[PDB]
């Protein structure tokens, strides 16, 4: 007889899921930023994952790490021992993720990888580097993780599969399954999930598209729907398509990054749409908004924003 179906990613809320550790509170994708965040109450982290030369999986958004750190070019045309090296909050200021070339100043965390500013207390110069995947992992063993897939170049899908093929050999040695593996590129996901079966997925961008618009449901092993607030023009985040998503069994997972702001209105409002995760770029104010609003967590029952 058919096995019944099991989503538990309907019961893990309300989420606060630090994005990159909360790019705008923290260097994004550092050891710092995801320590820092899981202390102030995120239950969850969110990154992105590139490779080496060597076929290492290191935690990092752009193909290039001009933008984040003092170094230059692809990381895939460096070794890791190449790339960790950088200083990973070289550029890192509050309230703008990173901007590279203003004065020495804007700059609170730049020199404490390389040796040059003490650390926060508590943390030390290599929780400011480019890390790798098995060291987020196994700094993080009871912590759910939500790694992005990301490419060389949004026209290069063979990069795109070969870091779905390398996550899915190190994901499988660990034997967790409390993760969520998505990618914009859909073949990636796909890739993914034929290498490692058990893994919770969640639809790329196709697979986003042929469910919202023609009502299609995702690839099998889709656990819930990872969105944006809006995209091209439309809003996506609505009460309305959050409700059908609950109607066929995702959890839904609102994301941020310019498609909206990252302030208390929009947490606030996209809280009240039901959803059961949010991104922000803020980890420690959305902490702040969940808390003064009494609302339900995982292992915490409280107020149902619906």
């Amino acid at each position: 007889t058919t096995r019944t179906t099991d989503n538990p990613w309907l019961d893990a809320r309300v989420l606060n899921m630090a994005h990159a550790g909360g790019e705008n509170e923290a260097p994004a994708n550092t050891l710092y930023a995801f320590k820092r965040a899981v202390k102030l109450g995120a239950n969850m982290l969110e990154l992105d994952v590139q490779s080496t030369k060597d076929d290492q999986l290191v935690v990092i958004h752009n193909a290039t790490v001009d933008q984040t750190t003092d170094g230059t070019g692809k990381v895939r045309d460096l070794t890791f021992e190449q790339v960790h090296e950088l200083d990973a909050a070289y550029n890192f200021i509050p309230g703008r993720h990173a901007v590279p070339g203003e004065p020495p100043e804007s700059y609170p965390l730049r020199g404490v990888r390389t040796g040059e500013k003490k650390p926060p207390p508590g943390y030390q110069p290599s929780d400011f580097a480019i890390p790798k995947l098995a060291d987020v992992l196994e700094a993080f063993p009871r912590t759910p993780i939500n790694i992005e897939i990301k490419g060389t170049s949004d026209a290069d899908i063979p990069s795109f599969l070969h870091n779905a093929k390398l996550l899915a050999r190190l994901l499988k040695k660990t034997g967790r399954t409390d993760f969520i593996v998505t990618s914009f590129n859909d073949l990636a996901v796909a890739k993914f999930h034929l290498l490692a079966p058990d893994i919770p997925i969640a639809p790329g961008m196709a697979g986003l598209a042929a469910y919202f618009l023609l009502g299609v449901k995702p690839m099998h092993g889709t656990v819930a729907l990872q969105i944006p607030v809006r995209y091209q023009g439309l809003e996506i985040a609505t009460p309305e398509f959050i409700r059908r998503a609950h109607a066929d069994g995702y959890a839904v997972h609102v994301w941020f990054s310019g498609t909206a702001p990252d302030d208390e209105a929009t947490y606030n409002r996209i809280i009240d749409s039901c959803a059961d995760g949010l991104m922000p770029a803020y980890p420690a104010l959305l902490e702040r908004i969940l808390d003064e609003r009494g609302i339900e967590r995982p292992g915490r029952p409280g107020v149902d924003p619906c």
